[PDB]
């Protein structure tokens, strides 16, 4: 693991504080701006739909990518949420419903054995079944993030092939004839500090760089920073254009 402080020049050019850390799966070296903060647990909030995601389609809560999970009639805040989804367009927008109901579906006892399997984070799931991940005892650091990111890349967790392939194909976030990105963004507000998230991973045609980083985030405003400042690393360090 190699420090390389030059990085916070992005969190300081937006007023932000934060952490990203990389990983050359080739030369099996990571590197971060900040070896303490990346190695600090937070509450994955929306990241955990990832492991989610995995849990429900190897249990068959999920059949597909294309099911449809029809909308409760609840208007909430995010007018996204308020409609029909399937695992794609859940990813995409990150609704929270939809992953509650599947946590509900999965229950506790069979959460609790999956994270424990994955090797995920604390492996704690104290809380409520379905928000656990939000205001509960899960918490993952950025180093453990790209562990478990690893695996499921290689499809070396414990569910198939086939669930491990449908999530990597729900994280698509962005492609162009010079990479591929597969991510997932998280916010945790419910518990403080309020942080936002992206971890995932970019595809070159002979490496992969994995990435997780979280930042300091007081409110909604700032979110486009989690990808913009993770975008200058990845550019500086030559893996973007
Ligand atoms: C949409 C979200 C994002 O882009 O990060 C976010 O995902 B969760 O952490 C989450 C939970 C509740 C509300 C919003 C979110």
């Amino acid at each position: 693991w190699q420090e390389n402080k030059s990085w916070n020049a992005h969190f300081t050019e937006h007023k932000s504080q934060g952490v990203v850390v990389l990983w050359n799966e080739n030369k099996q070296q990571g590197f971060t701006n900040n070896l303490k903060r990346a190695n600090q647990a937070f509450l994955p909030a929306s990241t955990f739909k990832i492991p989610n995601s995995l849990i429900a389609l190897d249990l068959g809560v999920v059949k597909d990518e294309h099911q449809v999970f029809k909308w409760d009639g609840q208007t909430r805040d995010i007018a996204t949420w308020n409609r029909d989804h399937n695992l794609i367009t859940a990813m995409k927008y990150s609704v929270v419903p939809v992953y509650q109901e599947f946590a509900r579906q999965i229950g506790e006892a069979r959460m609790s054995k999956m994270l424990h399997a994955f090797d995920y984070g604390n492996e704690d799931i104290s809380g409520n079944v379905d928000s656990f991940w939000l205001d509960g005892g899960i918490r993952i650091s950025a180093t453990e993030q790209i562990s478990f990111l690893r695996k499921l890349y290689h499809n070396k967790l414990h569910v198939s092939e086939r669930s491990q392939r449908i999530v990597k194909q729900a994280m698509l976030t962005e492609a162009n004839g010079d990479y591929i990105i597969r991510a997932k963004t998280g916010y945790s507000t419910r518990i403080e500090p309020k942080i936002g998230w992206w971890v995932g991973w970019v595809e070159l045609d002979d490496n992969v760089w994995f990435f997780a980083m979280n930042m300091d985030m007081p409110t909604s405003d700032g979110l486009g920073l989690r990808q913009a400042i993770t975008k200058e690393v990845l550019k500086q360090e030559k893996i973007i254009p």
